[PDB]
DNA sequence: ATTATGACGCT
DNA sequence: AGCGTCAT
């Protein structure tokens, strides 16, 4: 009733760059703009392996995670950009800078949150507040937002996408009180105003297009934020949850698509985020524990607490290689060459984030996958990180490491090393 | 032989 | 501290 709090405390906005290694490379590179094109890192193996796809290649069945060899076969005119190659590793360093280029310019409006290399969380509550008392409970026009959707709209009582947007803002805009200040359908459309201003600020300043989900939480902010890409916004108020979750499966919910997901579609026999209302909080706990039953009881009413966390920099700073199959490290001098070229990478890095962030990484954590281990991590280890010396932490890292190695004879190395990771953590202010 | 990361929860 | 999960 009047008590029961319906999670429209705040106003969160998720923006999320589009295709986002494609479009830096479109940028360098214009003969690849407004075309089918994907970024790869390597080439000998199958083409090398596609992360980015331009939304005109995604047309062709193009994905993330295909060999380019069999991109080309779904799309014969794709065109590629392949990832710069540094000490015999893929190096990312370009689309690094790119995401500081884009995230410098979202602080402008807002205190922000890095989720990602292309992607940032904005709690805009407090700017909604200040753009309200500017507005002088004057309404808000279409005109101010160009580029938005209202999910779940039109409803009731026609042909084209743009056509069909224009008339789900009218129906919105229409229903708007505009005179009480604390309405949150007004906060979610004022916080919807700055989002379009900022996505402006990002395409006028570095020439890339992102879209953003605007709603009362992180989750369905980023929720809503996939449901226009690409280049558009969308405005997923509390009172569209009940729809939108009705036929939602499960896993297209953050942090349900893995084992957890499954495990509710199959103990409580649903398949859809809105059949969760029907339990109570306490059965979804004795199914999936305290903070996770909560979470579930809560997010399928549209209801989600994580706060938007004050970090425009990632919290670790990490190099790791694969060696697949044949080229696995079976030597002493095979596995240090590579800690070597590892090391030098993150000293780079380390230092440059010295220079920039005024902080330094304490601490070291090397990571190693063996010969058929099917984990991502057959072993951790951390050691001290007191000199930003590659030569100093490679060593480091094998000395922590070198105690794996099953093989008597010192030379080989047995069984083979199909993955190194080194990871610098436990930053302090310097 | 998907790879290269980054975040965070659990014990 | 070291491992597992999720993500993409
Ligand atoms: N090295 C590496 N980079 C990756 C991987 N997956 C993604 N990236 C890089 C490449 C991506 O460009 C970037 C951002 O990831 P998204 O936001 O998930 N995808 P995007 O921005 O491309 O398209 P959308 O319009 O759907 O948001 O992360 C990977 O497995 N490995
Ligand atoms: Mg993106
Ligand atoms: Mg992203």
């Amino acid at each position: 009733g009047p008590h029961m709090a319906t999670g429209q405390d705040r106003v969160v906005a998720l923006v999320d760059m589009d295709c986002f290694f494609v479009q830096v490379e479109q940028r360098q590179n214009p003969h690849l703009r407004n075309k089918p094109c994907a970024v790869v890192q390597y080439k000998s193996w199958k083409g090398g392996g596609i992360i980015a796809v331009s939304y005109e290649a995604r047309a062709f069945g193009v994905t993330r995670s295909m060999w380019a060899d069999d991109a080309k076969k779904l799309c014969p005119d794709l065109l590629l950009a392949q990832v710069r190659e540094s000490r015999g590793k893929a190096n990312l360093t370009k689309y690094r800078e790119a995401s500081v280029e884009v995230m410098e310019i979202m602080s402008r409006f807002a205190v922000i949150e890095r989720a990602s290399i292309d992607e940032a969380y904005v709690d805009l509550t407090s700017a909604v507040q200040e753009r309200l008392q500017k507005l002088q409970g004057q309404p808000i026009s279409a005109d101010l937002l160009p580029s938005t959707y209202i999910e779940g709209l039109p409803q009731g009582p026609t042909v084209q996408k743009e056509g069909m947007r224009k008339q789900g803002l009218f129906q919105w805009l229409d229903s708007l009180q505009i005179d009480n200040l604390t309405s949150p359908d007004l906060q979610l459309t004022v916080g919807a105003v700055i989002v379009e201003e900022m996505r402006a600020a990002i395409e006028r300043e570095t020439g890339f297009q992102c879209s953003a989900g605007i709603s009362h939480n992180k989750v369905l902010a980023k929720l809503a934020c996939g449901l226009n890409k690409p280049n558009r916004q969308t405005l997923v108020s509390h009172g569209s949850v009940p729809q939108l979750f009705s036929q939602m499966p499960i896993r297209k919910i953050r942090s349900l698509g893995g084992k957890l997901g499954a495990s509710v579609i199959e103990i409580l026999g649903i398949e859809y985020m809105g059949e969760l209302t029907q339990f109570t909080e306490s059965q979804l706990q004795s199914h999936f524990g305290e903070k996770n039953g909560s979470w579930l009881y809560a997010m399928c009413r549209g209801i989600e607490h994580d706060p938007v966390k004050p970090r425009q920099l990632p919290k670790t700073i990490g190099c790791s290689k694969n060696f697949p199959g044949k080229t696995a490290l079976a030597t002493r001098e095979q596995v240090q060459w590579w800690l070597l070229q590892l090391a030098q990478e993150l000293e780079e890095r380390l230092t440059k984030d010295r220079n920039d962030n005024d902080r330094v990484a304490t601490q070291l954590v090397v990571s190693i996958r063996v010969q058929g281990d099917k984990r991502l991590s057959s072993l951790r280890r951390c050691c001290a990180l007191t000199r930003y010396d590659a030569h100093k932490m490679s060593h480091d890292a094998f000395t922590v490491i070198k105690n794996c190695n099953t093989s008597g004879i010192q030379t080989e190395w047995s069984p083979p090393l199909t993955m190194l990771f080194l990871c610098a953590t436990k930053f302090s202010a310097s």
